């Protein structure tokens, strides 16, 4: 987990060094990158290189050009297609690039995050560990750097997935979100948050329960009154499972 995020961070900059010579030149470069990624029939390694190139551009200061953000949205279709590849290494590069974009751009990647997150969630239950872990890491990087309130319903929704692994990962994501986001970014989803956490605390799966309990700490932090009300309604054994670390 922590190891996955560290490998991601290292992969962010472990790409070819490059320089941008003009706004127009940057656009030419981005257009070519989009062409390469838009056709899933193009040699997979060449598509991987195109994904790394985006990171090379980030390292080179592309975020300082207004045209970059224009092209960012133009690339959403290409990024989604890349993250949907059947080849684990392509999916990995795509997730790393998505994570890097979020890390560098922060809230300026709001549109990109919304556009890509559902695709990343589809990777979570994937049997190939390379794809699953890459998707999970990319989501965690987004949660920490691009706070889009619309991402909450997606997370809480997946906390109720029939897929157990998906539930475990989703409560983990919610736990992170509450530790990261400002209360004002959460206000509009207080109800769904309380409800999702209440259900999670009683999850049939032990691991999912461990995560729902961590998330409860976050609920107390941002919505103390609601957290207390939730606690006072539970059975003794479950109230005890929520005891503060001592």
């Amino acid at each position: 987990g922590a190891v996955d995020e560290d490998d991601f961070i290292k992969a962010f900059t472990d790409v070819p060094s490059i320089q941008i010579y003009s706004s127009r030149e940057l656009e030419e470069t981005l257009n070519k990158i989009r062409e390469i990624l838009s056709d899933d029939k193009h040699d997979w390694d060449q598509r991987a290189n195109a994904l790394k190139k985006i990171r090379s551009l980030l390292v080179a200061g592309a975020a300082q050009y207004d045209c970059f953000f224009q092209h960012l949205r133009l690339l959403d279709g290409a990024l989604k297609l890349s993250a949907k590849d059947l080849r684990s290494q392509v999916v990995r590069e795509a997730c790393i690039t998505v994570a890097h974009l979020s890390t560098v751009l922060g809230n300026k990647f709001d549109h990109g995050a919304e556009a890509i997150v559902p695709t990343l969630f589809n990777l979570v239950p994937n049997s190939a560990k390379v794809m699953a872990t890459s998707g999970c890491a990319a989501i965690r990087f987004i949660i920490r750097h691009t706070h889009v309130p619309r991402l909450i319903p997606l997370i809480t929704s997946n906390c109720t997935s029939k897929s157990v692994p998906v539930r475990r990962r989703s409560f983990e994501f919610l736990d992170l979100l509450l530790q990261e986001w400002q209360t004002h970014s959460l206000e509009r989803h207080a109800a769904v948050l309380v409800e999702t956490i209440k259900k999670g605390i009683h999850d049939a799966d032990a691991e999912a329960r461990v995560e729902a309990r961590k998330t409860y700490m976050g609920l107390r932090n941002h919505f103390p009154g609601e957290a207390e009300t939730l606690y006072n309604s539970l059975e003794p054994s479950y109230q005890k499972s929520l005891q503060t670390y001592l």
